[PDB]
């Protein structure tokens, strides 16, 4: 039996080259906790957290490494490990911070057991590497900003980019989705992004004349844990809702499908429970008929997606790029799984130094 | 007018008489963290956490810490604050550590409030103080430690007790609760608590069985966030469901209740928000036709019941009584809230002392 | 513990500058009962409550002085007073005048409750102030009229006015609508207001063609208690429905937004049951995902709105400007509230004596 | 042709043999307006209303009295003068007091229109008189009490009595029922009403014992404006559940009926809105499958139920007796229309004297 | 008590100046069975059936005589005279020919009753007659003819018209409506009726494009008794499906409305169930919010439709002007109830010679 021998983690605070402003307020640093899995088998398995706001982030590091005992001595076995912490943390609440934990030692445990056989994770999960389409995901930027990212990612061989909208005025969404076709033309996909920005009636009045526009679907337009009303935007609209990167768990994704909240999602391997809620994720969106894509995490969201019956999209946010190799690439604007065991993610080590909090 | 000054917190690890033992572990300790929120108006506001187990207490210590810089200098208004707190973790998800954190902050703001008027917080609400009934309760105790615990509470005037059960074996539940029967009479509340320890159809068989023996109530059966498990059990049950104390927020409960998941609620002073959190849960329980009780925050519940259109009863278990003064008292089973502004709450600084980690 | 010592109340009958008239009738001038709470602490509650109709004025003044009785020498507990006053209508029924009546005195008693802590209601609600946009409301009078009130209310910083339509003829709602457009640009807000006059398919018929128009919403486009027709008009628009003013307790309020009747809501400080019927109102409008504004009583909405978590507009109708002294002030649209204790009514004494029936 | 002429309204206060306990309070005498409706024919329309408590019975004549200005004049035909009052009181909620107000006039227009034709009531309604059954209603009497008029109604030869319970203690409601069943015998009816004083869950557990104990129905166990919570107590139960009496005109009873909250039905013929109501909701009780019976006003209810297609009990509580000659007898336990004019209601004027107040 | 004495029938086929084409087959003449209801106070009760074909012609009148023993030496009390038929057919299937002849006897009993107080019925019934709009109902004529009859009832102060659709083609139901169109305006109504011709697709197709015409109603697109069908058909509809013309019986428009197979009802006085239907059907329409109309049945339908809360439009063809005095008349569109006692048929005698089968 292959066995966890240690839990390290590191809290980063890395810069943006890009700051990811929402209509809610501006994310413009990451916050990652870099967690290293040591192993009886020699294998370190690696994998981040991205905690949002640097006022969460001593808090989930501190967390991890208190978690440290209950995982040492356990075998490397992520969906064995995953039921014990679901049980271990029954009574304080297996939900954010503390799933959000859970889920970065599970995805640090898949890179372990793909490393343990020598495999990329894709193909340890019983799937075929393929080149997964990307979106370049791009922020609310002003129309002049958002223009010239769009005009990049094309010229980079994107087909298509996301947006983050819910100005102070509709008008200036409309401008802002306006300009980016203006210079992308016709072939190619404007997805926008509300960031849980509007009430349920400003939802479908803003939507609707999204959709007069043709964008590619309307991302979290109301509050993220409010399901009936996504459904009630929906059902005013043909352009998909889509939602789902504040799923803490696939039994929050399980009540959003089960009363129709959203056509397409897309789980955030992190808090969907790492690469054991992800698979399961996948099995939800495969019976509902829901088309399935990443948000964030784009190095493990490659293989995972690949293992996805529905896989949709991949969202590129390159949020960890300073701090790990750059061995995920992307050709005519594909997604290419490197040939690497496990998850594919090696440490800048030499510049983990210039970031640390 | 009255700004936020300062937070304090402070971790402690108390060790209780009687460890809470349950079906999916024991909780041998209370792992708190004590929360003062200076003011501008030199009165200073107290409330307290639960961290569940020790391994989220250092973590959820560090979490308030780093979100005082988002409140010191902020005017001393619960609501406004709560609205603000909601939006800062709009992105990160406003549930879990950061909603429990969240919810000591309206605690101890409400307190600081009731502090500035000089006015006991039931009569801030516009509610008059009056006599709760509560319950003794108790734990995972075995057949001979649970009947001596009933004796002593039913000698002390309670006149209801809950037990936690969940057992190897049900003839064991049953012997459990039997005996309790047998020692306090046929006029007597026996409330008991799975603590999410069974599947759906061991959960009718195990509650048909003690709804045979004559319980009071049955609390969380299954799974806490299986509100549609919770309703397929109710839906076969006489004896009323029980749950709440582990929905994150009124949005949570509103879920629940929503597909009739339960027939009584019990929403936690932490979890459901604090007191802002609590107020808008019994407006909800109200309209639901849910009897609304409250789990563990003895000392604030008292308050916040008086205030409940819904009222039924107050849990006591005194996970705090080593660290605050016993103002709250207890005549013939009912809280008797005292006459002290805000909550009621004074530190027992020679004891804080003791359980520092 | 401060006690009620004593209720008066004087019925008038007040001029209105523009009386208000709708596709059901005209109220010309505006019934109201004016309302003194005393207490034992030497403050005076004021509110007043407004009869529709002076058919039903000497009634609900002679209701109000018949229950004085049962007040006198309870505590000024608004909450606790509320739930007194349910039990003691229990049979008679707990709505409509009795409930009216019951909402006076609940408005009163919070105003002296504020007045007893020096501090404005919306900080005793634990909310802070702040300017709370607001529409200016006109009536069903006539494309010449309707076109002048909506300028001057432009002219005066109003970001909105409402009309109420329901005239003889479709194209006549509508020339009334594009004519006040055609006067205001298109940045600004246009809600009308049908007050209950359409059955259902000709609700569905006008509707659709005011919402071609652009309208900001429909209010009350049948008869009020119908939800289920409502929800039938809503499910054919885009525009939302908006109703409210008309449920009798949130226990109204949540039955319609149960069964959908609307995207929007606006209780009515009097019918909702006052300030402790407001605040159940704006936790069932959270839940449900509801933009929740005022109807009348703009005074005391104010306050009400700045502690309303889904707060959209306040509306600005004047009705008892001719008796309390205008403290509530409007600033770039919004109202500000004054800086007084509890609600900031002042009767203008000498006025009353006007107007007493 | 004919028309109305006058209204003259008299509250009176009438002691009775028996005060009417309920577990939520006692009517201790019947406060009632006697209405006079003067028509240009000459014949006088004859009815009452039952104002509950003394504290609503100035207000409710005073109502009246300020309504006749809009019925003088107006022609005798009882539908077309509802469908007025409907109109003007629109705006001010057709509801409550009002509402009652505007059922006292139809039941006296209805009267008058008997009158005219010089026919019994039940005949213009296109029905024949026939004895309707009657069950002699009782109240939160005590063992001892219960008994005795038990005992008493089945030597009058009434088949049923309805007894009111919701005593502290459900061992207290057994015990009631049990000696009325020993005394009266197994062939026999006994309801049973709550007068709203149970939670769902506390309606569901006594609800099934009295059911084990054998009784007719379970009237009102829960708050009455709860049709949701009326539905969740009968879905646990065998027995009927009973209710109807507070139900505020027949769009009240459609909305209790669309959601199952009830088995069985008894509007009041004052709350339902007189005649005109009355018929209307016999058709909604006859599509919907409910047995309907009727609450109080036994002289107008022994007509109506002859004309009602799904006719149950009569219940016969003699609030009037003391001020209505007797035409109405009991023969067999059966009501006997009188074969007068209109309802047969013909006033004691040298009683009514003593009662004025 | 008045006594029925005898029932005496005459079948006729008579002519018809615009024979009624419809998409499923002609009713070129209109087989109508004459009733002569007798009393024991010497008046008599006259109305008339419709059977439709000539092949339903002589088994109906058959029926009916058949049933004169049951009724013969019944008190003339149509309500209890209902209840009783619907007693004796209990078995056979109280319906179709069976349900068609019992209500012709109600109609004749309220005419008797109506003639025994001396009353027109509408007063009878408690409301005032008032004019009743009214559109002349046209068939299935042809571009020509349509358009001809049009501009006639629109020279003769008709406000709108029904025509009579389903032709082979789409494209000639538009040209039928769109040269109606050009001839009368569009301050007009005209009502189209496809007999039940298409199956659901076809009438969603033919529905929508209709629509885009403006056509005032949508009457019977599928077969009769598929209310599910009618429902899916009106999802896809903003103008109202109009349909009752068929429903055999109050609890046929109740199961069609509590599925929403329409937004508006037009009851056939005669397979409603006769004056006693109809008045359950208004209760129905109102809660429900269905404006209601009739069908057929001009003279009894214009007092019916004045106590009817949600009247609509009377439908003016004139299937009996042969053999019955034009006592009712129209007025600039209206029908205007005669005044004289029950419903205003008088035969002409002279007349009714010339049609016997
Ligand atoms: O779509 N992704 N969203 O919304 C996001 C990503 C990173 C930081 C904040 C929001
Ligand atoms: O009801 N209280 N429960 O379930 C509890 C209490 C303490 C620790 C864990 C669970
Ligand atoms: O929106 N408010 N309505 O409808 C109103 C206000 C005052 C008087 C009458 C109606
Ligand atoms: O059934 N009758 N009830 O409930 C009643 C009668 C009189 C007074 C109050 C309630
Ligand atoms: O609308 N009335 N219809 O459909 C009708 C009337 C008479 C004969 C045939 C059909
Ligand atoms: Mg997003
Ligand atoms: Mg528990
Ligand atoms: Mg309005
Ligand atoms: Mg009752
Ligand atoms: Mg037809």
């Amino acid at each position: 039996e292959v066995l966890i021998t240690g839990l390290r983690t590191r809290a980063v605070n890395v810069p943006l080259a890009y700051p990811v402003h929402t209509a809610v307020g501006t994310v413009g640093t990451a916050p990652l906790v870099l967690i290293d899995l040591a192993t009886s088998a020699g294998v370190v398995g690696h994998s981040y957290l991205f905690a949002y706001t640097p006022v969460a982030l001593k808090s989930l590091k501190q967390l991890l490494d208190d978690m440290a005992a209950m995982i040492v001595n356990e075998p490397l076995a992520p969906v064995s490990l995953e039921a014990m912490l679901a049980k271990r943390f029954c009574l304080a609440g297996y939900t954010g911070l503390i799933r959000m934990a859970a889920a970065g030692i599970d995805m640090a445990a898949w890179d372990a057991l793909g490393k343990v056989h020598e495999t990329p994770l894709v193909k340890l999960l019983g799937a075929n590497a393929r080149p997964v389409q990307a979106y370049d995901s791009h922020s609310l930027d002003g129309v002049k900003l958002a223009t010239e990212r769009a005009v990049t990612a094309a010229e980079l061989g994107f087909r298509a980019v996301k947006t983050k909208i819910g100005y102070p005025a509709l008008d200036q969404d409309l401008a802002v989705v306006r300009s980016i076709r203006q210079a992308v033309g016709d072939d190619f996909g404007i997805m926008v992004d509300y960031n849980q920005s509007l009430d349920v009636p400003a939802a479908i009045k803003r939507s609707q004349a999204l959709q007069q526009e043709g964008v590619t679907w309307i991302e979290e337009p109301t509050l993220q844990h409010d399901y009936e009303g996504h459904q009630r935007i929906q059902s005013k609209l043909n352009v998909p809702v889509q939602m789902g990167e504040n799923w803490l768990g696939p039994e929050e994704m399980f009540k959003a499908l089960s009363i129709g909240a959203c056509r397409l999602a897309m789980p955030d391997a992190m808090k969907i429970g790492g690469v054991t809620g992800w698979i399961r994720a996948s099995a939800l969106a495969q019976q509902f008929g829901i088309p399935m894509s990443s948000h964030l995490f784009q190095e493990i969201s490659a293989h995972l997606l690949a293992a996805t019956p529905t896989a949709h999209w991949l969202e590129r946010l390159d949020l960890a790029g300073s701090v790990i190799e750059p061995t995920l690439t992307f050709e005519g604007g594909n997604a290419v799984i490197p040939d690497l065991p496990g998850v594919g993610i090696i440490w800048r080590e030499k510049e983990i130094g210039k970031y640390l909090v």
